Formats: structure tokens, C-alpha cells, sequence
């Protein structure tokens, strides 16, 4: 988006305290790098919650290790697939923001069906939401879930 580097807003974020102490971080608008993430480690032991809105992401490769991670946050952005990475770094996500995202199939979401304890999941004015049976679809796709796009 149209603030800081990733890297940076993060760097001021930790002014005064460590990683394993952040709850909750809000990195939206800021520059991923050429797409990337950059700055979040596995030293985030602690993080429940993280929005990366409008931040210019294509991959979400360089996610690390999330164990706490409950809520992603990836709306606005460029992502494509490569989804299969949530299931092996934030294992215990129950709320997922993809909305506005470059997602057009059900392939692309299948990946999600790793995610035992995902609950939520939404997909507002992604190409996926044009398919006929969308809602039904998905539902049979992701068996686990009990909201999409806010309810039902
Ligand atoms: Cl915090």
C-alpha cells in the first residue's frame, strides 16, 4: 500500500519489546517486498491475529511458523494459490480474509480442507464467487467450516 516497508512498520512495532510478546499485528498498507512477506519470524511464538491488507502480496511463501495463529487477514492483495503452506504454518487458524484476492477456482481453496479448525472463512469479490453453486460448493469442498462469507 502507500505507507512504510513491511520491514520497517514491524522493526516499530518491536521499539521497547521482543516478538514472542506481540498479540496482534496490523500491517496493512504497508510495502511487502516485491511481493514477499519480510520481517515476520517464528519468533512471533505469541501472534493470535495478523492483517497484511493491501500490502502488494503475490506469495504467502514466506510465512513462517505461526503456531498461536488464529486469524489471517490477507484481503486487497495479489494471492493466486500456493494456500497449502497455511495448513503447515499456522496448523490452528479458525478465521481466514482472502477477499479480493486473485482466487478463481475451487482448486485454488482445496488446500484449505487441511485446516482442521478452520471456522470462517471469506471471499468477497473474488472470480471463485461467480461460480454457479458457489456457496454449496464450497461448503461440500470444506466440510469443516461453518461461515462463509459471514454466515451459513
Ligand atoms: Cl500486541
Amino acid at each position: 500500500g502507500p505507507h512504510m516497508e513491511m520491514g520497517r512498520r514491524i522493526h516499530l512495532e518491536l521499539r521497547n519489546r521482543t516478538p514472542s510478546d506481540v498479540k496482534e499485528l496490523v500491517l496493512d498498507n504497508s510495502r511487502s517486498n516485491e511481493g514477499k512477506l519480510e520481517g515476520l519470524t517464528d519468533e512471533f511464538e505469541e501472534l493470535e491475529f495478523l492483517s497484511t491488507i493491501n500490502v502488494g502480496l503475490t506469495s504467502i511463501a514466506n510465512l513462517p511458523k505461526l503456531n498461536k495463529l488464529k486469524k489471517l487477514e490477507l484481503s486487497d492483495n495479489r494471492v493466486s494459490g500456493g494456500l497449502e503452506v497455511l495448513a503447515e504454518k499456522c496448523p490452528n487458524l479458525t478465521h481466514l480474509n482472502l477477499s479480493g484476492n486473485k482466487i478463481k477456482d475451487l482448486s485454488t481453496i482445496e488446500p484449505l480442507k487441511k485446516l482442521e479448525n478452520l471456522k470462517s472463512l471469506d471471499l468477497f469479490n473474488c472470480e471463485v464467487t461467480n461460480l454457479n453453486d458457489y456457496r454449496e460448493n464450497v461448503f461440500k469442498l470444506l466440510p469443516q467450516l461453518t461461515y462463509l462469507d459471514g454466515y451459513d
